[PDB]
């Protein structure tokens, strides 16, 4: 019988999703392991949820739960858990990013190109709520900018909607960094929609670094990581919890990664 | 012990070929939906890798699913073998034996997108395949649906080519590219499908070609990457809730007797929609 992992993501509409998942599934079907995928963002279900169906039919877990690390790596026993983007807590492994990293650069990217009106779009329903919108925030506040938050629905649709109605408010906005690549996507057709020429009227820049984002006109700037990267990181940890290499909980099983900044024709540099 | 989840659930296995052609990725979401909002369990095995088969994926589901919905890629008849009396529905290929099954008309989409490129009057159409020419002295249609477009621009005398290319979107705006070059009257292409279109988009953009005005652009699938592209691309589609519907109500009807494994009724035959965007006029 072979080793058998359960893969919990919180959809499969968020093509980040989709293509973090290939990448895991790969490397564990080369190992030889089985995966299975559960797409908890259904009916209410949680990532708590997703670990309760998975654990009877899997030797450990890698997942998106989104805070449930506590009580999952409970439900698992001495099965290991990999948790992503969330606090470790008593979770056995956890894999992290480097928001602080990823906001300098990005900002970096729109002081370069002289944007004087920027704004963030953060993914929720005043203040940023997330991680990565808070080291944005944490940046451009550091460095003075004058800047604007804009909350939207995660999806493309409700980016869109909601960019379309601060630009406006707000004519002059010519950089956008948006909480993720799919959200950008909707910016993009916002700004398209409104007249303005990108990145000449304004510049946009995502993160994730999906596939989707070459296929775009223009082509999307992104923070991006790479998948096999992340995909590696959390199959190698896994092996190592697995195997008693690593030992749960201990700092050798919290892995940080950085994205990295990839130019197309969205920004100019 | 009135406070617990209560009923032990039906267990349902999806099996797609892989996450990374955005259809799949939308389908399954579909299907996890229906069946969730039924009470079910789903466990999705994304067999694109490892040289594994659709064979393999049914082999690993079964003994922890009641049931199978999946494309399989021509292995419908044994992996319904597999699993016994364990319902299997299949999509999109010859169903053998399997419990239940969805195709879709091609000759009515084919006869659909045709209609939209004739009414816009485009003299120079090309049809772009998903598959390999490897083996042929020219390009040949290899697929149902790829077959259905050919033979409608055959029948209306149309002069038409055929391109053939991988089925990604980096593979279709190479091949496109290339023909583009030789054959630049080209005023209308239809896509294998919208990831293909994508990457049909991107040549044409590459080569100086407007979109709709020089060239339209048709796909299939009504994948929702089709409403982000510029220009938005207009394609020949199914609402996936209706696809995902018409597969979790078969399961349904197998699970419950009311309907008969391998019966007429357990086949079940969609229709796709013209969607139009940006990517056409008129
Ligand atoms: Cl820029
Ligand atoms: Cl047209
Ligand atoms: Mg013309």
């Amino acid at each position: 019988a072979r080793t058998s992992v359960g893969l919990a993501i919180p959809d499969l509409t968020n093509p980040y999703f989709p293509a973090f998942a290939s990448s895991v599934v790969e490397l564990a079907t080369l190992r030889g392991w089985h995966v299975v995928v559960d797409d908890y963002g259904h009916g209410g279900r949680s990532g708590l949820d997703a670990v309760e169906h998975l654990a009877p039919q899997v030797d450990a877990v890698i997942g998106y739960l989104g805070g449930y690390a506590d009580q999952a790596q409970t439900v698992l026993g001495r099965r290991p858990l990999i948790v992503l983007d969330e606090n470790p807590g008593g979770a056995a492994g956890s894999i992290n990013f480097d928001y602080q990293h990823a906001a300098k650069v990005a900002v970096a990217q729109l002081m370069d190109s002289k944007r004087q009106h920027i704004a963030y779009l953060e993914a929720g329903s005043p203040v940023p709520c997330t991680v990565r919108g808070k080291a944005v925030a944490g940046r451009l506040d550091e460095l003075g900018a004058s800047w604007s938050l804009i909350v939207a629905e995660e999806t493309a649709e409700a980016a869109r909607e909601a960019a379309a109605a601060f630009l406006r408010e707000h004519p002059e906005t010519d950089g956008i960094l948006a909480f993720n690549d799919l959200m950008a996507a909707g910016v993009l057709k916002a700004l398209s929609g409104s007249g303005r020429r990108v990145p000449e009227d304004c510049a946009v820049i995502g993160m994730d670094g999906i596939p989707l984002g070459e296929l775009l006109s223009p082509q999307l700037s992104t923070m991006a990581l790479d998948l096999r990267e992340v995909g590696r990181a959390a199959v190698e940890l896994l092996v190592g919890l697995l195997s008693g290499a690593v030992t749960p909980g201990s700092q050798s099983s919290r892995t940080t990664l950085k994205h990295r900044l990839v130019l197309r024709e969205s920004t100019e540099g």
